[PDB]
C-alpha cells in the first residue's frame, strides 16, 4: 500500500507468481493488487513484455467455462526469476542495511 | 542497483540515515547512492520536503572547515520513521509472501 511497486518489481512478482503454477492474467493481477496499485492497462503490457522477452510462454485453457490465457514460466523465465529474487534480496538487505546503520558510503 | 527506489523509499532512507546521527546532505546522498540512482536535484527537494513536513530540522555546523547544513530527525520524524519502517516491513513481507506463494488474492 504505502510504498509503490516499480514495474521491475511487478515483473518479479509476475514471474514469481507464475512460477508457483501457470496462471491467467486476472489471477496474477488480483494477487499483485495485494501490494501494488497498478491498472490492468499497465499490468498486461508487462505480462506481454515478459512473454516477448521469453520469460513467459502462454497457452489458452478453459477455466470455469471460458478460455483463459495462461502464462507459464519458461526455463528462461526460471533463470531470470532467480536473478530477480537475488536482486530483490540485495535490494532488501541494502535498504535494511542502510536503515539499520551498517551500510554507509565510503 | 536493479530495482528502482521510489521517492517514498528515499524518504525512509533519509530519515533512517538521519536517525543514526545528524548528517549533512552530501553524506545522506552518498549513502543513498549506494542503492538508488537519484540526482541531488531530486534528493535535496526530498530533504526539503521532509524538513517542511517537520520530520527533519536543520542547523549549520562547521565540518572540515566549511559550514554544512545538518539534518536532524525530529521527534515527529522519529514517530514517522517508525511508520515507514513498519510499512517497509509489510512491503517486504508482502512481496516475499507473494513471491514465496503464501500470499494470493481471495
Amino acid at each position: 500500500m504505502y510504498y509503490p511497486v516499480s514495474a521491475l518489481l511487478i515483473e518479479y512478482l509476475i514471474l514469481a507468481i507464475v512460477s508457483k503454477h501457470d496462471s491467467y492474467g486476472y489471477d496474477i493481477s488480483q494477487t499483485i493488487k495485494l501490494i501494488a496499485s497498478i491498472k490492468e492497462s499497465t499490468l498486461y503490457p508487462i505480462l506481454k513484455k515478459l512473454e516477448k522477452a521469453g520469460y513467459l510462454s502462454t497457452y489458452t485453457q478453459e477455466h470455469q467455462g471460458r478460455r483463459r490465457k495462461y502464462y507459464h514460466l519458461t526455463d528462461s523465465g526460471e533463470k531470470h526469476l532467480v536473478y530477480l529474487t537475488k536482486e530483490w534480496s540485495v535490494y532488501k538487505m541494502t535498504i535494511d542495511g542502510i536503515v539499520e546503520g551498517r551500510i554507509r558510503h565510503d
